[PDB]
């Protein structure tokens, strides 16, 4: 349906989002989160977001279950408008394959599991240089359930971790 009126109106959608509510489905989420870690403690670095135009939060104890678990949490920078880096709180950054799992932020998805992000296509470009099979999780609420045909360069995310 054209990724870019889906965007505009999923976008408008999360926006439109009570507080009380987000709460409730952040709440949910960063639970589903914990406990989809926890049986395979073998990620030690992990890949996250700083939630921008009203998107999923990532919750208080969620940042203390990777602190008791030594897992190092990763963000995206863009460099310049090509491409995006990842790097830590004492700003090193880590290469792609230095990254175990991938939690990625969205504006929409469809039935394949694709994504539908700002429309840079900087996780499409960097999503590709991953050679270790890592997880592509993609972090959303169940609204942002979408109807659009993926292009060719499209990066199919492994997993959709909502509300449910
Ligand atoms: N929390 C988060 N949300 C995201 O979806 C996002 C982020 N992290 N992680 C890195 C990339 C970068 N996404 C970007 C999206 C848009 C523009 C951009 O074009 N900015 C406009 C601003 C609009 C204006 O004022 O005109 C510009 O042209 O300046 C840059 C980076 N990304 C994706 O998952
Ligand atoms: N892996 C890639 N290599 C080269 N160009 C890309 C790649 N991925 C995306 N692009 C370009 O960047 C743009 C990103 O748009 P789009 O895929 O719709 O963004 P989004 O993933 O945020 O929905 C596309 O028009 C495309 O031409
Ligand atoms: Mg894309």
């Amino acid at each position: 349906m054209d990724k870019n009126a889906l965007r505009k109106q999923i976008l408008q959608k999360r926006m439109a989002l009570s507080t009380i509510e987000k709460s409730h489905l952040d709440q949910k989420i960063n639970q589903k989160l914990v406990a989809f870690l926890t049986p395979k403690p073998c990620i030690k670095t992990i890949a996250l977001y700083e939630p921008i135009k009203n998107e999923v939060t990532f919750v208080d104890f969620f940042f203390e279950f990777l602190k008791i678990n030594q897992i190092r949490a990763v963000y995206p920078k863009v460099i310049s408008d090509t491409e995006i880096i990842f790097i830590d709180q004492e700003t090193n950054t880590f290469e792609p394959n230095q990254i175990d799992c991938f939690l990625i932020p969205l504006v929409g998805f469809n039935k394949d599991n694709y994504r539908l992000g700002f429309g840079k296509g900087y996780y499409d470009r960097y999503l590709m240089q991953l050679t270790r099979q890592q997880p592509k999780i993609g972090i959303a609420y169940s609204f942002q359930k979408g109807d659009f045909l993926a292009d060719p360069w499209d990066v199919q995310l492994d997993l959709i971790i909502n509300d449910e």
